[PDB]
C-alpha cells in the first residue's frame, strides 16, 4: 500500500476536469525522456488524487478538454504522445518549482 500517495508526492503537475478526471504527470530531466502519466483517476479515484495533491502541494491545473483527452489516450505508465507535447510543456512550465 502507498504507491498512489508516493506517485502523487513525486508528481510534477496534475491536470483535472473538476470532480471527474485527474491525470498525474511526471517529468524529470535525465530520467524520463518525455513526460509520463504516472497515475490517473476517474470519479472517486480522481477525488482522492486531488486530495493527495493538496496534501503534497502538487500544482493542479484545471483544463477539462486536455484532462479528458489525456485520460482517453495516455494510460498509466505511458509517455505522452506528439499531440500533447506542447500543451503538457505549458503545464510543466507553470508547475516547476524553481527551488528558491
Amino acid at each position: 500500500s502507498g504507491s498512489l500517495a508516493n506517485n502523487i508526492k513525486k508528481s510534477t503537475v496534475i491536470v483535472k476536469a473538476p470532480t471527474h478526471i485527474a491525470i498525474c504527470l511526471y517529468y524529470k530531466l535525465g530520467e524520463t525522456p518525455l513526460p509520463l502519466v504516472i497515475e490517473t483517476g476517474k470519479d472517486a479515484k480522481a477525488l482522492q488524487i486531488i486530495k493527495l495533491a493538496e496534501l503534497y502541494d502538487i500544482p493542479v491545473i484545471e483544463d477539462i478538454p486536455l484532462a479528458r483527452s489525456l485520460y482517453k489516450n495516455i494510460h498509466k505508465g505511458q509517455y505522452i504522445t506528439e499531440d500533447f507535447f506542447e500543451p503538457v510543456a505549458q503545464l510543466i512550465r507553470i508547475a516547476i518549482d524553481l527551488d528558491y
